[PDB]
């Protein structure tokens, strides 16, 4: 009924690894132009999610083709967790990376479709009612990565076994944070359900953008379009 | 610490209700369009089996406590989404790891090659058989399958749901009962309950892939029957099924 020393290190490692992501500010370094803006910010996020994944214990020990299969499916879902995490209820603006804030209007101009857009903002609202801290969001990401039900996964039994300790850690953590509220932990897990719906909704949105002459870049195409040369390079180096 | 009398009743009548489902056999009663243009015969055979299953799931859902309390349009919205997911929970239940054959209704047993021969794509078939194997690894008893079906029916996340908070009002008691049931049954294994809830995540992917399968079949000149088209294609009979 209290976090083990092993579980405390795991959470600390994941939280510190999460802090490396989304450090790039709007000052920092560097209709149709608005689409090319989002892709570039997405590419930075994808790159950061790949490096995050390697730091998660057990991910590098899996076979290459499984690593890709997990990242292919989970990356958009990890992005949606992050957009929810620093969603501003007062302004109704979604933050990307450190400091890039966009209201629902800005997405409309980029050529995105209300079917895609409003469910994201709804999801970011619904997560707020939970009142999740940074440790919980971190464990939930790790749980999301090690999903044995993804397409083309060769070793489901391994992926399931790699997920188990993270589920146990979140069970313990939530029981300590809210002893009275036994059902908060289920409610958290039922957001993994919503992320799938959003994941397929996103796939319908990427396709609809292609019809209006808005193709994805090389990296974003590898993981979201209908060999993964660039993704291999990032998992190698 | 232990179960309530109310919960013991709820679970009991849920399992007794799911017993009435899947009673129809290959030998019994009327006969289905038989299993062998040859591929069309196999497609038609599956649709007739599926129609029967839909009609039992509707019946089942109507005798769940609190379902008939919801508005007609909401009943239809939950059934339209959940029916395929309830059907895949039933395939996984009676999967045979010995023969690697999925069973529909009582004893309509089909292998992975039989689905392939009916024109079904690998992007649909592989996930289904994996799900059945993945469910076996958990090892759910009757009561657990019954509770997980009731939880699946009352998902407030569904398309075109008008009263989502009243749907989730009905779900919470089934989550509580499953939490306590697993706690009593296997006190030493706490990770089992979360894993069961997380299968609802798997059932959403299967549903979307199932929708993709339904679409690709149209290109083979294999169009769904009226009742199946209402729920899976892109609700006159389903309205009529909900009244009795
Ligand atoms: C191929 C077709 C779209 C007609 O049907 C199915 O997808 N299935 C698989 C699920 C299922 C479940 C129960 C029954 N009786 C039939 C089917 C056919």
């Amino acid at each position: 009924v209290q976090l083990t020393a092993a579980q405390e290190l795991m959470i600390q490692q994941l939280v510190a690894a999460q802090l490396q992501c989304n450090k790039r500010s709007f000052s920092d370094q560097p209709s149709q132009q608005r689409f090319a803006h989002f892709t570039e910010l997405a590419i930075i996020s994808v790159q950061e999610i790949v490096d995050f994944a390697k730091q998660v214990p057990g991910f590098l020990q899996l076979g290459r083709e499984d690593q890709i299969a997990l990242l292919k499916a989970s990356t958009i879902e990890i992005m949606l967790l992050e957009t929810a995490r620093r969603y501003n209820h007062e302004t109704e603006c979604i933050t990307f990376l450190k400091d890039f804030t966009y209201s629902k209007d800005d997405f409309h101009r980029a050529g995105l479709q209300v079917e895609f857009i409003n469910p994201i903002f709804e999801f970011s609202r619904a997560m707020r009612r939970l009142g999740l801290d940074d440790a919980e969001y971190a464990l939930l990401i790790a749980i999301n990565i090690f999903s044995a039900d993804r397409p083309n996964v060769q070793e489901p039994g391994r992926v399931e076994a790699l997920q188990q300790p993270y589920v146990e850690a979140l069970l313990s953590y939530t029981r300590i944070k809210r002893p009275q509220d036994q059902l908060r932990f289920p409610r958290m897990l039922m957001k993994l359900v919503s992320l799938r719906t959003l994941s397929s909704v996103h796939s319908e949105q990427v396709f609809a953008l292609r019809l209006q002459d808005k193709k994805l870049p090389p990296l974003l195409s590898e993981i979201w379009d209908v060999s993964h040369k660039i993704l291999h390079r990032l998992l190698q180096d």
